[PDB]
């Protein structure tokens, strides 16, 4: 049958779900690795075990294990990102949304979900694939990795405990794609892995890690890079956060066998309920397990990688979110709140900023500092808080990333970087916090485009052009059609340095995106503190 | 007889000089001092002997050994600086201007001249008196004194050659003010010092030497300050140049009684022509023989002076032109010209920074060049040489200024500061120039009411209001005159930090004079400079 395919583990039977106007074919909770229970915590996935019979692929799997946001209770905005389906460490499951009827060999399209390396899930609402699959005639899949200490707990040298095995998951399920998306009708030879702040920090550690080279074709990053502060760790300081882990949960700490041992024995949600207490400092927009820099999923340092152009060739597309860092001031930052304008008394700015930057020393906040402030009107609560929102997105995620697509233009095969920008009408959160980090993905993901949502006409439209946008990369490596008229969106180049909007007006180029602070965020304050 | 007056001194004959239509008596070349020559050369002034018979005070005196500037030859915009008189170390003469008939206590006003303490004269086409002192009824004094070398060669210990003896001259100078201006109809308890560029140093410098307090009223200091960055050294660099003179000249360095000597043999254009070869650094805006933070003159540090409230509490009237460092980059930056726009290059921009801040460790150098660099626009020769300017303007004259006139205001009895920023229409210099330090003294000094100098009608109006601007400030220590209709210059307040613009157009108040560059150049900048 067409519901019915054959994988190379084994029969899975898909389920035929309604699209607008019509229909297309999914096939949900598709196993990828065997569980990674008991044992078999804190490893390397082992590939799934074939299995007899039909798998029921009908119904969405469970999620990870993860900390699940309660700060603002039955709020939309906020429940929108939390799990939706039950919870458990038998996690590593991934879903496709096939075009009906089903073409032969297509592009595909991996989705890799975010949340600070700490949550997310396959299985949320704004990653619901069937519109763009079926809009841009695709095939969507959209994986699952292990997330806080299950995914990224790291004893360096301990094979127990390497590290970095959530993205080792989604490797394996990127491994899955291409030995069976074949049998869905998608290319192998034509997979676009994308995804979003972690997501997208992920996309970028598969182009830099020589195991991951080979598992896709191009890549598109959203609000995220692999060389974000929030990003990774060293294996010292991994090392530390696993052992005060081990502490809070008064464990034995002498060696990684014992101290894995007794990690083991804990239900999981125990370690969901101390994972925060072992950050080393006071801070906004950082989480406690990442991504580890072992030397084995990267060969060496993310800078040095980039410097001799020691990573994938190929073409990629991204960019950034306007008020990347709003989100982040509303839950760690005083003076912010969900409901008042979140002016802000210079005092609050301070500890604001220090609250940003935790790393620096004395001298660097006030690099920091002087380099926000107004000085004609300091005591100004609004050009405060904007103060502060530009320092956390411009400081976790913007200036990193256009630090990541200068450097990997010089080694590339194309560049389209955006910024997006559109304050939707729709939208649940106040004005003040603008353009919300991840708030692209809807346009991403179609759902502007289904009636019930109460989009205006131009969401619609700029979702629809988003959607060709990272489909036509998808296909050809170039966002734009030959023919098309109008209206071409440059390469990113390394003189040149253009970019273009991404908003209901129409498309704009623009040169060398937020240059000014990325040269104190990249350039400037490392000297101060490297020398400091 | 009005032209001939009997001082402490001795009797002196004036002339009568016409002006404007009119006359009035002028005193030219008094002498104050005893010459300071031969075993008098760096040493404390001491006063005139007195003389007998009458002095023939109808000519100006002799000009200071000082370098002379043939950049341009001929060019009167670089001659009109220039001494126009012969030089000789037999230099320390006072010039007074008396209104016709004889006031009977009237008020004084004491021009100090400029000149970075390397150059300068009493006796200059631009400080004619007889304007001033004629339109506003006062008694103008202008003074000398020793610069350079013979000013302020530095050998602490020594009391053959001590230091600060430049500032002494003017001390001396401002006691034969106050024991003999009586016998010219003016009042010694209503005196004021007023200087431009070193001469506004030297006036901040009499309100922090106890030795200077008792000698005058009021302060108004343009374009200068005590904490200039050019205008003082330490005693160990004071007689490292000392010292380095001295190499310069073969002398004997074991001993300063060796080393003076040696130095008081050479005849002086031997020390002029040598003079430069003693900085420490390929630099601009920067002089060989300073002032000295010596101990005595300066009984602490200039900035625990400003902070303790330990100087003299009286009114100020003080304030800078819009463009003080065009000059300086003019004479000394690469790729400034004379007869062009002077469109700067990168990489001449930051030679420029580099000879601009040049005790600058390498982090401090980026930090001064990303805070005037637009880096959408970094080849825009333009705001290149116009970034150039600010920063020489602002870290030598401006900041250090609004520095002083803040930590002064939180002690002193009246503070009004002023932004003068006019470029006079009869200007010889090119336009990329603006308001070059030192173009507002023809305004002080009412030359535009002068009608063969072709002032524009405009520039008379703002001379004239200039003067009673300055004039009724010495008298009434407030620029305005209290219930008129005149639009009324405010009170500069350590709240509101007010100042207004000199101009041909109606007045405009404002609100902190560049604070946030100059926060950098007065806090952070020193703060990364401490820092390794
Ligand atoms: O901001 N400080 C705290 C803070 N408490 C809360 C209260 C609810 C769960 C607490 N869980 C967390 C803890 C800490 N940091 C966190 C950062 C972001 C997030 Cl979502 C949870 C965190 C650091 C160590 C203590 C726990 C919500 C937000 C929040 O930010
Ligand atoms: O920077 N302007 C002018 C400038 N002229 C010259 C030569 C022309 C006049 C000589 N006298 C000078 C010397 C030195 N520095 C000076 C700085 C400012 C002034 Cl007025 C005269 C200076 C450095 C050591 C050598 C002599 C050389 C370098 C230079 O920079
Ligand atoms: C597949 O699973 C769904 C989920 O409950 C169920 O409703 C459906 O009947 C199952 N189909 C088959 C053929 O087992
Ligand atoms: C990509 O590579 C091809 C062949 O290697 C080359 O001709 C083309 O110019 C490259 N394009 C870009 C944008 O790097
Ligand atoms: C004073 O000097 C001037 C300048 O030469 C001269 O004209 C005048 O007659 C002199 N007066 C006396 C009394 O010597
Ligand atoms: C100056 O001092 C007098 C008394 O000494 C005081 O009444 C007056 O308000 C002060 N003026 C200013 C401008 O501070
Ligand atoms: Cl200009």
């Amino acid at each position: 049958s067409e519901l019915l395919v054959n994988t190379k583990s084994g029969k899975v039977m898909g389920t035929r779900v309604p699209v607008l106007s019509s229909h297309i074919s999914a096939f949900l909770g598709i196993p990828f690795a065997e569980p990674p229970v008991g044992n078999m915590r804190f490893r390397r996935p082992e590939p799934k075990k074939p299995w007899s019979g039909v798998w029921n692929a009908s119904t969405y799997p469970n999620n990870c294990q993860q900390y699940v946001d309660e700060q603002f209770p039955g709020f939309s905005g906020s429940e929108m990102w939390n799990p939706n389906r039950e919870m458990s460490e038998d996690c590593l499951y991934l879903n496709i949304w096939v075009p009906s009827p089903r073409p032969k060999s297509t592009t595909v399209m991996v989705w890799i979900y975010g949340g600070g390396f700490y949550s997310g899930s396959s299985t949320l609402d704004v990653y619901n694939g069937k519109y763009l699959a079926y809009t841009e005639e695709v095939v969507l899949v959209s994986l699952s990795y292990r997330v806080g200490a299950f995914g990224f707990l790291a004893l360096h040298g301990s094979q127990e405990a390497p590290g970095n095995v959530g993205l080792l998951d989604q490797r394996m399920a990127l491994q899955w794609v291409h030995d069976n998306i074949q049998f869905f009708g998608g290319d192998p030879k034509t997979v676009t892995i994308f995804g979003e702040s972690a997501g997208g920090a992920s996309v970028g550690m598969h182009i830099l890690s020589p195991g991951s080279r080979d598992l896709f074709r191009r890549a598109i990053l959203q609000s995220g890079s692999p060389n974000c502060p929030w990003a990774s760790v060293s294996v010292a300081e991994g090392r530390r956060r696993a052992v005060e882990l081990g502490r809070n949960l008064n464990c034995n700490l002498n060696s990684d066998e014992e101290l894995i041992h007794c990690l083991r024995e804990k239900k999981p949600q125990e370690l969901i309920d101390v994972e925060w207490n072992v950050l080393p400092f006071d801070s906004i927009f950082r989480f406690s397990f990442v991504p580890v820099i072992d030397g084995e999923f990267f060969p060496t340092s993310l800078e040095s990688m980039l410097n001799s152009g020691n990573f994938k060739k190929t073409q990629i597309l991204l960019g950034v979110n306007k008020d990347e860092g709003s989100f982040f001031l509303l839950y760690g930052a005083p003076g912010f709140s969900k409901d008042s304008e979140s002016k802000i008394s210079r005092e609050d700015f301070m500890s604001g900023v220090k609250l940003s930057v935790p790393h620096a020393n004395d001298l660097g906040l006030d690099a920091v500092t002087l380099q926000y402030t107004d000085w004609m009107d300091d005591n100004n609560g609004i050009k405060n808080r904007d103060g502060l929102d530009d320092i956390v997105g411009d400081h976790n995620v913007i200036c990193p990333l256009m630090h990541f697509v200068n450097k990997y233009t010089k080694f590339g095969n194309g560049t389209y970087l955006y910024f997006f920008n559109h304050r939707a009408s729709n939208l649940v959160w106040p004005e003040w916090m603008g353009v919300i980090h991840g708030y692209e993905i809807e346009f991403v993901f179609g759902l502007p485009l289904v009636k019930e949502l109460n989009y205006t006409a131009e969401e619609e439209a700029l979702s629809r052009r988003i959607m060709h946008y990272w489909a036509t990369f998808a296909k050809t490596g170039n966002p734009n059609e030959p023919h098309s008229q109008e209206s071409k969106w440059p390469l990113f180049t390394t003189k040149e340095q253009k970019f273009i909007d991404l908003n209901t007006e129409p498309m704009k180029v623009h040169q060398r995106l937020r240059v000014q602070m990325c040269v104190f965020w990249n350039q400037f304050l490392p000297k101060l503190l490297n020398a400091t």
